[PDB]
């Protein structure tokens, strides 16, 4: 499923992403944009490291779920990794969170470096009633 701009403001509010780890949604959308255009179905593999993130998040296979063939994965979100691929996220949302717990907070998201981090992002809650 590719979600509306507000849909997905809504849903991840609804969720408790707003203020989590002090993260601002609008923060949390510049990331879901730009890591997967909103698209709960995209998957991209790392033929040089051999592990495919999955989902709205793209979240790796290597670390925080499983699907089986990804040599040395760790799996920390004790997930399989076709449940970050389903319409409904609250899934891949319990993982996302699990991710920022971890040491390196939200800079564990490539695009939300490149793209997001000391930038303004409040285009991307504009009019969504977030
Ligand atoms: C993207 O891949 C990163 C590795 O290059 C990964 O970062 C590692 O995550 C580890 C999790 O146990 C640990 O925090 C390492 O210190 C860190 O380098 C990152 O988590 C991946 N990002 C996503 C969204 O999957």
């Amino acid at each position: 499923k590719v979600f509306e701009r507000c849909e997905l403001a809504r849903t991840l509010k609804r969720l408790g992403m707003d203020g989590y780890r002090g993260i601002s949604l609008a923060n949390w959308m510049c990331l879901a944009k730009w890591e997967s255009g909103y698209n709960t179905r995209a998957t991209n593999y790392n033929a040089g490291d051999r592990s495919t993130d999955y989902g709205i998040f793209q979240i790796n296979s290597r670390y925080w779920c499983n699907d089986g063939k990804t040599p040395g994965a760790v799996n920390a979100c004790h997930l399989s990794c076709s449940a970050l691929l389903q319409d409904n996220i609250a899934d891949a949302v319990a993982c996302a969170k699990r991710v920022v717990r971890d040491p390196q907070g939200i800079r564990a998201w490539v695009a939300w470096r490149n793209r997001c981090q000391n930038r303004d992002v409040r285009q991307y809650v504009q009019g969504c009633g977030v």
